[PDB]
């Protein structure tokens, strides 16, 4: 896989953001992972991570898997860095994600994310106080 560049445009929450990629706006969805939604138990804390992440980046870069690159609902299906740090990664690793969501052919970094997911389980971070 490879990285391709984008810029914020604007926060939504702890597992979509809209990016600007190719010199359009598009929603993206963070591949292999559940963020709460905001009205749910670590919504807001997963929204809040997600958009500082972003907020905070020098740079922010997408990476398509080798399957599927948009949903039935027209968004992206990426794995988004902040500065080199993936943010799918790092939800996980928080406990403010679960991996979730894991099809076949856009699987790549699905045991990066299992192996983050044990970690947060052992620290019973968050979602799994
Ligand atoms: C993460 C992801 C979600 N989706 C679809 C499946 C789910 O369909 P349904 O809307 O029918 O449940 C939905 C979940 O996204 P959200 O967690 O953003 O709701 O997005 C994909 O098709 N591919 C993906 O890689
Ligand atoms: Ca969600």
């Amino acid at each position: 896989l490879h990285k391709e560049p984008a810029t914020l445009i604007k926060a939504i929450d702890g597992d979509t953001v809209k990016l600007m990629y190719k010199g359009q706006p598009m929603t993206f969805r963070l591949l292999l992972v559940d963020t709460p939604e905001f009205n749910e138990k670590y919504g807001p804390e997963a929204s809040a991570f997600t958009k500082k992440m972003h907020e905070n980046a020098k740079k922010i870069e997408v990476e398509f898997d080798k399957g599927q690159r948009t949903d039935k609902y027209g968004r992206g299906l990426a794995y988004d860095y902040a500065d080199g740090k993936m943010v799918n990664e790092a939800l996980v690793r928080q406990g403010l994600a679960k991996v979730a969501y894991v099809y076949k052919g856009n699987n790549t970094h699905e045991q990066l994310l299992r192996k983050a997911e044990a970690q947060a389980k052992k620290e019973k971070l968050n979602i799994w106080s």
